[PDB]
């Protein structure tokens, strides 16, 4: 199926650009190549925006 | 390190690889940025494609 | 939903670490930032490998 | 480009916060290296004194 990451904690949205999620949402990552920032889709929400890689671990 | 540009112009592309955007939408940048053309993922939509540099600036 | 990419053309498979697809087959991109050789996880096959950059466009 | 690593050892990861990988398995490399498993697509940390250039 689709590889996906699990939300470990809640995160609330602090900028423009990031996503907020909550514990347990499940997250396609686009792009994890830029150290503890990653490119993240929710599969919840429809929303696209980075996530900080620590509130994360593989599905 | 997470570069992300901004569209100054809706954009509506010639081919599937491409990336079609409107003005405003936010595009992480990715890899080589040497050419009119650069590799971006949508924060608006999450989908992947080139996209030309004249269109974007810093967000 | 999730996001994806399909194959505008067939291509087989010929090393250890390249993956096998159809034209028109529906691919989730784990890695696209190394240049002309992206990683791939088939979602329909569920295998997984690297295939040309050129050979897939967002769904 | 792509760089890949081939898992000398078993590794499994006591949580599932970490990859989880047997011998011979092949991984993307993107003492911990962020890692794609090429068979499962499933991505993780894994500890590079495990692997090998494949
Ligand atoms: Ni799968
Ligand atoms: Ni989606």
């Amino acid at each position: 199926g689709v590889t996906t990451f699990v939300a470990l904690y809640d995160y609330e949205s602090r900028t423009e650009t990031d996503l907020s999620f909550k514990k347990g949402e499940r997250l396609q990552i686009v792009n994890n190549t830029e150290g503890d920032w990653w490119l993240a889709h929710s599969l919840s929400t429809g929303q696209t925006g980075y996530i900080p890689s620590n509130y994360v671990a593989p599905s």
